[PDB]
């Protein structure tokens, strides 16, 4: 009852260090906490019984939807039979072996093997470690730098937070580390020179990349990491012709491409892989989130035949790979993943992401694009964002201190019980809903946002 | 049947990149793979039905034992109700809140809050990031170096693998990074000067630490990371008076102590925390493995009141902490953890770890210590190791290329179906059995090892 609910809140404030939280305010009871109880479809429900339409799918991850007992039961069955054994020295479970095979059946054809982690950050950590091993095995001790992009999101660790190009993950943490260098954000709407057509901006990004390579020396650069479409950096589709232009430079200079598909992996764009959707030829692919639809933690580093051949050479020369996580290939994550991928196909949800996603984008644009303070409405599949500007013709942004994005998001939740995220480093309202979203539910997200935008900005 | 079993093996070799494995041999079918099906008590069982006594508890982690349906069912209940919601911006579940409170009730009294990760490596990654933030908030941009020890094990990532002091995690990976410096392995049996008493070796370790601090400059050193008892580096209890002597130096120079309790956390020594057992006053504690008994992935970074006060100041000054993992506080890991800690108390297993552990150590010493080729038999609680030497009086080690440890371990498994691990960088047979081990089962481990040692070395 009330007394247990108040005790939980107190235990929470007194003992629980939450991610991405104002720690002093939470511990002091100045900021609100919230306890989620259950969920179903595109809705979550707190312990007081309040039902919220989650247009963010947790954190771009509850892709099949909430309350899928097919997955809950797949987890229960594994938990009963064998919750855990390690996967060191060729050990495995039927679940992990089966999941490995299913990932590679769905991954781009140049892919060879998948190594299992627990989250997207550790998968990118693994990716860099393997890139350094790779260059070492090939006799290129100098070819180690990693090129990332401003506004990229690749994790929250020390090396992975350096790959990330958002100051929230850098300031006060001494990042980025020296081995990571950043190039231009693939964000046409924020381009320095407003006179550039989209093709001119792509040309500019090419020149910026060439200038960085020229300065650092190509023989010192191992890899380029990019999300096919930016997620946390603002739900930003890449410009037309961008990925073709960028890969031409990477090939010329013998720089590996890492496609960070943590958000786009397993259907969000309406195509199983964003690499395939946007036309990337990666040598390494990062996966997590939509692998298990967050039902159980699990990640992946998919490696191409090219990389795998060198890894085989390295192990022939040096013995067993010196890399392992205790919980690599954890049977519950694998069981969750096998159930999730089957459900994704069974419920035809990739197709739904593309259709209702095209519909959410079209109707959101039509209802908001002509607002005086809406600079842009953009997206692809079930990814959509609305960016706010103080003046459109000049592209004057509100002052950051005015918290326009955070206010609009808070208004959408308080007025309409819809969860949409105020993205960092801008006034951007983002949407990443479960793939089971219906047009009726999309209509409600659009109508609620328009009301939240009018309530804050008129 | 046979055809499905052969297909799984093929899928395994063709698609699954295992941790800690000879990758080329596994992919080529030259090394054996193995599929675990089920498990119960201290035994695991492969798909062919072969039953193995696991004297390593997975990887020092299946502490309550295998087949505990109390935990499997706790996971099933959470999976059904709410498998996942994020814990960002003060969000939580009853499971995570409850687990946070239970951890702090059991942790040393100077502890304030716990932040949840997925594994031990990401927890140590979090620890370093927080140490850098801490120093930054205090106005000490230079106080950032981390002192680790040779033979320490702190993870398999880039920064965490640098903290680690075992060459397997360094060679071909360009580690350790420059921010990590290593001091003396707290390993009396391998001391350079055989004439040193245990007290003299502790004095030597003190002098070595002072020499490193003097060279680097104390104002540049933030923290010292140590396992209370070495695990992967050889199951090495610390010398008598070591932790008292070391902390005197750390206090004098204002260097934080991080107790890496990933193996020792939650009872393995027969005391809930190894910090308490060995008398450490840490400011940060790392936990994983025995938190959930590996039933579900989860880790923790426990922070003291001292660190927490500065973190509260930092958030007051800079806003929400720029650190988060999607799967931080994952409800299934939390549910697994709550069930696990209750079962640990209910079945009186911490007490059993200390008793049957004292018995395993005593009887292993008595049965092997007088063998010509046994340099040492050591341990504490349910941790035990036997170290092999070509000549005892001189302490001549076999040549590494002779693989004495790996052969003995392989013999123990092939003759007696008992799993014991050949530790890296030495000829050391290690034991870390589930806390439910009986004296009868310990007798079988001792008797099987003696037979494996006689079969290889006479």
């Amino acid at each position: 009852g009330m007394l247990k609910n108040d005790q939980l809140d107190q235990w929470d404030r007194d003992n629980f260090f939450h991610p991405s939280t104002h720690l002093a305010q939470h511990a002091r009871g100045e900021s609100a906490n919230r306890v989620i109880k259950t969920a179903s479809g595109v809705f979550i429900e707190d312990r007081d019984g309040t039902k919220l339409l989650d247009a963010f799918a947790g954190l771009y991850c509850v892709n099949v939807g909430y309350g899928r007992q097919e997955i809950a039961e797949a987890i229960a069955d594994q938990a009963r039979e064998l919750a855990y054994y390690h996967s060191y020295v060729g050990h495995g479970t039927e679940a992990s072996i089966t999941l490995a095979k299913m990932i590679l059946d769905r991954a781009p054809k140049n892919m060879s093997k998948v190594y299992f982690g627990l989250g997207g950050s550790d998968a990118n950590e693994t990716n860099v470690k393997l890139i350094w091993y790779y260059n070492n095995i090939l006799g290129r001790p100098e070819k180690k730098k990693i090129i990332s992009r401003w506004r990229g999101y690749h994790g929250s660790g020390l090396v992975t937070g350096s790959l990330t190009g958002l100051e929230l993950f850098h300031k006060k943490f001494d990042l980025p580390v020296e081995q990571v260098i950043h190039t231009e954000a693939p964000y046409y709407f924020r381009r320095e020179d407003l006179n550039q057509t989209e093709e001119q901006f792509v040309a500019h990004c090419v020149a910026e990349l060439e200038a960085l390579i020229e300065r650092e020396g190509a023989d010192t650069i191992a890899a380029f990491i990019g999300e096919p479409i930016l997620g946390t950096g603002g739900i930003v589709p890449p410009p037309a012709g961008y990925w073709e232009a960028i890969q031409t430079v990477l090939n010329k200079h013998d720089i590996l491409l890492v496609a960070d598909e943590v958000v786009t992996g397993f259907g969000r764009l309406g195509t199983m892989f964003g690499s395939d959707h946007y036309g990337l030829e990666p040598d390494i692919i990062t996966i997590a989130k939509g692998l298990t639809s967050a039902y159980a933690p699990l990640s992946g580093s998919i490696v191409s035949d090219k990389v795998w051949k060198v890894l085989e050479q390295g192990t022939d020369e040096n013995g067993p790979i010196g890399h392992g996580w205790t919980y690599s290939a954890h049977p519950i994550g694998a069981a969750a993943g096998v159930a999730n991928l089957k459900l994704l196909d069974e419920l035809n949800l990739v197709s739904n992401a593309g259709e209702v996603g095209a519909y959410l984008n079209a109707t959101m644009a039509e209802a908001l694009s002509q607002h005086a303070n809406v600079g842009d409405v953009r997206g692809e599949g079930l990814l959509c964002a609305v960016e706010f500007v103080k003046d459109r013709d000049s592209r004057t942004f509100f002052d950051a201190a005015d918290k326009i994005g955070p206010q609009i998001s808070a208004k959408l939740l308080e007025q309409d019980k819809i969860i949409a995220r105020a993205m960092p480093q801008g006034d951007i309202l983002g949407f990443a809903p479960p793939f089971c979203l219906t047009r009726a539910e999309a209509d409600q997200v659009v109508e609620g946002t328009l009301r939240a935008v009018k309530a804050v900005l008129g």
